[PDB]
């Protein structure tokens, strides 16, 4: 009856969906919980879902846990976190709404303590825990988000929250006795001037050499080097910019790297459709995953007539790249397992001027996409003109049908029988100057023919790829219906969209390695897997 749902991501079976909240792992058994409406398909009525796994891919639901049922957020449960405690306990932090409409803080702890699900949770009467008053002084319409806390080289627990003061984003902090008595630190971890709101933020440690994530709590250690990462989720642009530096223990406030803001020339984790984002530490693998929400590229008028509206991306894995100035971000290996034991393979194909090979035998609607470009010939790359400096507004001035010496080519998916309506992510090659052998790498996702029916969110996104062309380009491509991911460089870049196409669904959909570019391109090789579903509830 809509064939718009995902088969493998994440998505409530009804109703409007929101901020991805308190994500984290307890007697090996994964919790999710995000701000939803039982209601309707619309904002509303926001309350904790709840679900569980043991492959962040098969969710099983729970009743919700965080919702109104007392002064400190009569008004509603917005977003949270969850922290592990030095013992293996979990608690939470949320932002609830009081009878007069302000962002107060609160915190909850689980009912049964042996109980796997962790299903009930029981709120503090001392709740709220931090408020916005007439000492502290701040707009409580603009309090809310806390983040996980981390301890210290102390017993001092920390943790921050996002707001702003005229303009002035920033992370206000509020130092802990022992997680209950909290005091309000008289200067934000950072903050920048221009940006609006600061909203979701996230602070966490990175060890400069290495895959596997760090704790939140790890601080100046001799052997391993660490670094950080402060993420916060913009208001008026509706992005997610991050920043990687240091952390003065002494004044309590980040300093990122040489020359880097939180806005203006900060990189994002998502450079399309993606929002609210929130990590978490996993202690069985000892890595780092990253939930993002996901807009609904959809008119409401839509998501009134499907009766849903938001999807989960799929928990990425992100860790700093061997640079040192870029995330890397990366899929869950195990969500690998709903591939088809079949395989859709091509290897040594050329790509002639303006030519593209179907890839057949598979879901077309419902698989994972995998291409390893070759390029020959870097010289015939054509140079980058002056003003070009947007990822995004490259993309956009020059559509599909714009040829280039090197480019564009990359995929097509959920594409229409005779392309009337199909999805175009590929790259173009530019020479950064002319001698000083230096090249750009474009990752486009063109969304201005996503789908027939007019009223959609066509806006096409763009990115930068810090790849080097010399060897093959990588791109891959999670595919499911509605939902689309781009990834390339292994996840040096990833542009997500959402798609509504009218005759590109199910059983029939169709995939497209294209090149319409000027100088012919070879597919080193490419992997099309078919998608299995997932157990999602
Ligand atoms: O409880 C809502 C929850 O969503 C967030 C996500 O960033 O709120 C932002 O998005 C809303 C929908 O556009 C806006 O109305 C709101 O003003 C904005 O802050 C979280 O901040 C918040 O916890
Ligand atoms: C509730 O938690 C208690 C912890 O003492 C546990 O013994 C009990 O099994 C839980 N409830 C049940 C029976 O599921
Ligand atoms: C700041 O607070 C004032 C009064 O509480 C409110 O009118 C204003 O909209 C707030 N600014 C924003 C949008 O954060
Ligand atoms: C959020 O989703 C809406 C549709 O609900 C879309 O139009 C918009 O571009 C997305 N982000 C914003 C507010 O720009």
């Amino acid at each position: 009856n809509q064939p718009y749902r995902t088969g493998f991501h994440f998505q409530p079976p009804k109703n409007w969906m929101n901020d991805p909240n308190g994500p984290m792992i307890y007697k090996g058994i994964y919790h999710l919980f995000y701000q939803w409406n039982p209601k309707g398909a619309v904002w509303g009525n926001i309350v904790w879902a709840h679900s569980t796994s043991t492959d962040l891919i098969n969710w099983d639901p729970h009743p919700p846990a965080i919702f109104p049922s007392a002064p400190f957020d009569i008004n509603g449960c917005w977003s949270g976190s969850a922290t592990i405690l030095p013992n293996g306990k979990p608690v939470i932090l949320y932002t609830g709404i009081d009878p007069k409409n302000q962002q107060v803080q609160n915190i909850a702890e689980p009912k049964n303590l042996s109980d796997p699900y962790l299903r009930e949770w029981k709120k503090s009467p001392l709740n709220p825990l931090m408020a916005p008053d007439a000492v502290n002084g701040i707009n409580a319409s603009s309090f809310r988000d806390p983040t996980t806390a981390w301890l210290g080289q102390d017993k001092k627990w920390r943790v921050i929250i996002g707001s702003k003061i005229h303009r002035r984003g920033l992370a206000i902090t509020y130092t802990s006795k022992d997680f209950l008595k909290w005091e309000k630190s008289p200067e934000p971890l950072h903050y920048d001037d221009g940006s609006g709101m600061w909203q979701c933020p996230d602070f966490f440690p990175v060890t400069r050499f290495g895959s596997n994530g760090v704790e939140t709590s790890s601080f100046g250690e001799p052997n391993e080097i660490l670094k950080h990462v402060l993420k916060i989720s913009l208001d008026d642009t509706k992005h997610d910019y991050y920043t990687i530096g240091t952390y003065d223990r002494v004044k309590d406030k980040f300093v990122p790297d040489n020359g880097f803001k939180m806005d203006g020339t900060a990189p994002r984790y998502d450079y399309g459709k993606y929002y609210a984002s929130k990590t978490f530490f996993d202690s069985a693998k000892n890595r780092r995953i990253l939930w993002g929400w996901t807009n609904e590229s959809s008119s409401v008028e839509d998501d009134v007539e499907k009766g849903w509206s938001g999807i989960q991306t799929i928990p990425r894995k992100i860790w700093l790249d061997r640079s040192g100035k870029q995330l890397i971000q990366w899929p869950v290996r195990e969500v690998e397992r709903l591939r088809t034991k079949q395989v859709k393979n091509l290897r040594n194909k050329v790509l002639k001027s303006g030519s593209r090979l179907e890839v057949y035998g598979v879901t077309a609607a419902q698989a994972d996409v995998e291409v390893l470009f070759k390029v020959r010939d870097l010289e015939k790359a054509d140079v980058i003109e002056p003003s070009w400096t947007d990822p995004q507004l490259i993309c956009s001035k020059m559509n599909v049908s714009v040829k280039s010496g090197l480019g564009p080519f990359g995929l097509m998916v959920l594409a229409s029988k005779n392309l009337e309506e199909y999805t175009s992510v590929y790259f173009r090659i530019f020479k950064a100057r002319q001698n000083s052998n230096k090249y750009v790498v474009l990752m486009c996702s063109d969304q201005s023919r996503s789908s027939l029916k007019e009223d959609n969110d066509k806006t096409t996104y763009g990115a930068f790829v810090d790849i080097n062309p010399h060897q093959p380009l990588s791109l891959r491509a999670l595919i499911d219906h509605s939902v689309v991911e781009s990834f390339g460089g292994k996840g040096r870049a990833c542009i997500t969209s959402r798609v509504y196409p009218k005759l590109a669904i199910g059983k029939s959909s169709h995939l497209f390695a294209f090149n319409y570019g000027y100088q012919s391109v070879d597919v080193l090789n490419l992997n099309a897997w078919s998608m299995n579903s997932a157990q999602i509830s």
